[PDB]
């Protein structure tokens, strides 16, 4: 199978400026050269160019919304071009913002997929639910069906089409949500494993679940969208809104192999990862390393070990 | 419901001067004003005045005696009134001996309650068991009524009435117990989760288990008294005596979650918080904001999220 | 029961100078002392003398073949004879090349004997299979039956005789293994929980059936070679070879703890603990502290506690 990296160095979904430094970050650890290295075909994309909208004032609360929509109708053309072409996107992010583009496109492509959102957060806070402008936290709001008409159209999202519904997206890790986000997700019935359902089932058992819930009966294309913030600060320390209590390094490399076997990977986002926000240079070193870690789990890495078929090595 | 913080600003239990300063550090920290964003309603009652006996003498290993058995019988007269009032008795320690008042007063007007004590010890050395003469490390010699008359009566001690028995009480997080304290409760048959049974059975069974135990017959309120080090020292540094390898914070909120939709949760002590031990300002603030965030999480704040009734946020 | 420390300062099994030094790092710490404090009768046999082997040319890839063969051969004449007396062995490495002889003597001994190996690799790597010549990393190639005459003889190995079959082995840790020793451990059918198991089961499940898998026919001795990069580098990061994302501090005592509860342990490996790879003093103080803490609750140490019987402590 194919497999196309996409940088969107982008980070106007919030306030603090480097995450746009995060695909170099990846790449500069080897992340192209070390998934060559897996069964798959890799074929580096680049970096996407990002148009910046002159003039762009916020929309009641909303901050960088024309700038922020621009770019992910960008991103949506892009993914939406790869899928279509067979091959397995991977966007390597900038803030979480650029989620909107990167599901959106894949869904122009195949409308029955159902997404896998691990964090801390849920972001799915709408324009009119927001304690701050940020997009990085909407995303989500977007996306949904049923959020159809719940808040005024934002400049520059009016290409948005919200693709999938409240039954194929299933949270975890959740740990930071606001009032407004967790009325929503209860109102709507959106299945989630916050930290406590994590610590009262076990990694094991809540992957289980997540996958009778969204295939059981059908089996579909599954989206996983990463945010980094979804471990605890301990693995992940360079990012912009750490929480503690998170995921340990161990239950996030047992997500992404668990999603691998499926063998229904077809999206995958890696975001939040911002290198100016590591306190000593190995904070950052530390975040990247699983990041990368955790893209190549994707693609086959297992911890049991590989070796390659056909191959006697006695 | 109502809810009462008591402070009790005590140390005589221990050698280490510091956590007497303890309910300021949590109250600095605004444990009361977050407490009043919860659906209880919150009364704070002040910090107790201890009156320092002179010429206390020790009892021949035991230390400050009379000072620790006069504080201890004011501050459980102070919680046997609240809960009389149908209050929930909040103790901001001090040092653990203080359970011996909290509890007291707790067991005058619910002669039926239940106990599980989230610590690293057991604190169940009798006076004649101890190596040291302190204290904090005694507390449940002196309630339990198995423990009756099987060690000399104590300067200042007198008023106390062993409250409950070896079935009412279940440790959580156990890994520093003493030969005695081990034979005490080997002997007496106490039902306890040492780390061992942690790791074997994950905090999740654990908890299905204390209360099978405990509430399996009777539904019946629960005293809460938790040891800070119970957690391990990479998350509440600030303590007397810490051991490595405890409860994670995740597992630390994880029993205070349960205890609250339990709906039973009657009194509870967040002791052994001493600002003065932390290394560095960030070891205190970690302490701190953890045990803010246990007691937090003991009247309802869940990491799932929260959202108030009969509000439509959309 | 008698317990016999054997020291094994030998550092040739691969690049890093150091591992020499472990030995006297463990028993600097207080080892014997605290055996002693346990039920077990403890004799110190003191370090063994290694005669370097001038003009060791290397054998293909395979570096300071007969150093290291030699080293093992005297081991194993040791081990095998404080086996014969019927004592425990306790071997201190340097680094795990040495479980060759310390497993080689003891299966002279008790030929029905059974491994259970605690590692983040396999260490399976034929002379032909390895990367790097490095010994440490190719012990159980040495030893297993069904790799006889699967690669060439080496020079100084012509006294070990494959005394353990695919059948007798269980790798608990595993995270870190090359494509060939992956293909062997498939082929050959060894039994394995990488951390991957580890998380999908927990610890507790993890033990349950090592021994069901071990002992569920017949109950024989346990060799547990103990490789200190087993547990995350957060807790021993004083090795050659750290991998990140391994077994708790928890993890690894409840492993040492069942071990210790079947009655079966005969003989024991503390492998690889390097005191000159510390960062800082801390981090040595941190490593070897561990390290004492699994050997002894490998010998009874409790978490819940440990009392003298026969004794009254009230
Ligand atoms: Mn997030
Ligand atoms: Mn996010
Ligand atoms: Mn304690
Ligand atoms: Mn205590
Ligand atoms: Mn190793
Ligand atoms: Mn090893």
């Amino acid at each position: 199978k194919p497999i196309e990296i996409i940088g969107a160095p982008f980070s106007k979904g919030q306030p603090r400026g480097g995450v746009e430094k995060g695909p170099a970050a990846l790449r500069k650890a080897g992340l192209v050269e070390k998934l060559k290295e897996t069964e798959y075909n890799v074929r580096d994309h680049g970096d996407l160019a990002f148009v910046d909208v002159p003039n762009d004032s916020p929309f009641q609360i909303v901050k960088n919304p024309r700038s922020v929509g621009k770019a992910n109708e960008q991103l949506a053309a892009v993914v939406a071009e790869t899928q279509k072409n067979g091959t397995i996107s991977v966007v390597l992010g900038g803030d979480h913002s650029m989620a909107i583009g990167s599901i959106s496109g894949h869904a122009r492509v195949h409308p029955d997929l159902c997404v896998i959102w691990v964090d801390a957060h849920t972001n799915i806070n709408t324009p009119l639910t927001t304690s701050s402008g940020n997009l990085h936290g909407q995303p989500v709001a977007f996306l949904l069906k049923e959020l159809k008409g719940k808040f005024p159209d934002v400049p520059g999202f009016s290409w948005v089409t919200p693709c999938i519904s409240a039954k194929d997206i299933v949270y975890i890790g959740l740990r930071d949500v606001d009032p407004g986000e967790h009325y929503i997700i209860k109102t709507l019935g959106i299945k989630y494993f916050s930290m406590t359902e994590v610590d009262k089932l076990g990694i094991g058992k809540v992957m289980e679940e997540t996958f009778s819930y969204l295939l059981g009966r059908k089996k579909r294309p599954i989206h996983l969208s990463f945010d980094v913030d979804g471990l605890d600060p301990v693995f992940t320390p360079a990012t912009g809104t750490p929480v503690v209590g998170g995921l340990s390094y161990r239950e996030g490399l047992y997500i992404t192999e668990e999603i691998y076997k499926t063998g229904l990977l077809s999206g995958l986002d890696i975001m939040e990862v911002n290198p100016t926000l590591g306190k000593t240079p190995e904070e950052v070193t530390r975040t990247v390393n699983t990041a990368v870690a955790l893209t190549l789990s994707c693609f086959g890495t297992k911890r049991e070990g590989n070796h390659k078929p056909e191959t006697d090595y006695l």
